[PDB]
């Protein structure tokens, strides 16, 4: 159970994003059903009043929470990937538009899941902003949260893989569009029972043959950390 506080955009908090620029749920709960609607931007998609502005190169960072700000994030059991996908916002996240920015899931250096490094990130990862048009898009962050997901929903409603959802409002200013954004999958509809990542048992199955679900981070892309940027105790 986690939701998103807000973003940072180079190492500057733009403020409490929920309702604001977040497309923010009522509440922390998990979405588990691959085919609904509520796969693309949680369960109240809809337009809220702004646009955090900026340019193309710039650090965008997620910060996530589970009950106030900068408290455990996430439980730890809630072992699991992360990525970031951008569509243009004209879409409202309907039709092929998803393209994905970033994937992070397990690090057999450290042998720690996203979701662990998360957590001692104080809730904060990020990508840099892709030389895409100028314009509005959706950046949708995504976690799979594992513990349960030895099971499918569509079998065993009360088990499943658990989707943590939020879609942040953004406006790209300023960029030379040297890497105009292709076609990308639906949500829902890129995620299915058989996905690879999608069923998996984190008890008995090792982490390091754990295969993200695609689709692949597009060569667009310029990166991205799970890392603290700023510390939200001095605001
Ligand atoms: C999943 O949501 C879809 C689309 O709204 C709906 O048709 C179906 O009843 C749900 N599936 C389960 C397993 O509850
Ligand atoms: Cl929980
Ligand atoms: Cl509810
Ligand atoms: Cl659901
Ligand atoms: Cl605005
Ligand atoms: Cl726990
Ligand atoms: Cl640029
Ligand atoms: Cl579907
Ligand atoms: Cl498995
Ligand atoms: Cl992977
Ligand atoms: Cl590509
Ligand atoms: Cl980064
Ligand atoms: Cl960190
Ligand atoms: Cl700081
Ligand atoms: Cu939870």
């Amino acid at each position: 159970h986690t939701l998103v506080w807000g973003v940072w955009v180079n190492g500057v908090d733009q403020g409490d994003g929920r309702n604001i620029y977040i497309r923010s749920p009522p509440n922390n709960n998990p979405v588990k059903n691959l085919t609904s609607p509520d796969m693309t931007c949680n369960v109240d998609n809809r337009v809220v009043p702004k646009s955090v502005p900026v340019n193309a190169g710039d650090t965008l960072t997620f910060e996530w929470y589970h009950n106030t700000r900068d408290d455990d994030i996430i439980a730890s059991s809630h072992h699991g990937p992360i990525a970031v996908y951008i569509a243009p916002a004209a879409s409202n996240g309907q039709g092929n538009v998803w393209v994905k920015l970033f994937e992070d899931a397990y690090n057999v250096t450290n042998s720690t899941w996203a979701v662990d490094r998360l957590i001692t990130a104080h809730g904060q990862h990020s990508v840099v902003v892709p030389h895409v048009a100028p314009g509005d898009y959706l950046f949708r962050a995504e976690i799979i949260a594992l513990h349960e997901a030895d099971s499918l929903y569509s079998q065993n409603p009360i088990r499943g893989a658990q989707f943590y959802i939020s879609c942040a409002q953004i406006t790209i200013n300023s960029s030379d569009d040297s890497t105009p954004l292709p076609a990308g999958v639906p949500f829902p509809g890129a995620y299915t029972d058989s996905t690879p990542g999608i069923q998996f048992n984190i008890y008995t199955t090792p982490a390091t043959s754990y295969v993200a679900p695609p689709p692949s981070v597009w060569s667009g892309a310029l990166g991205g950390s799970i890392a603290q940027v700023g510390d939200a105790s001095l605001e």
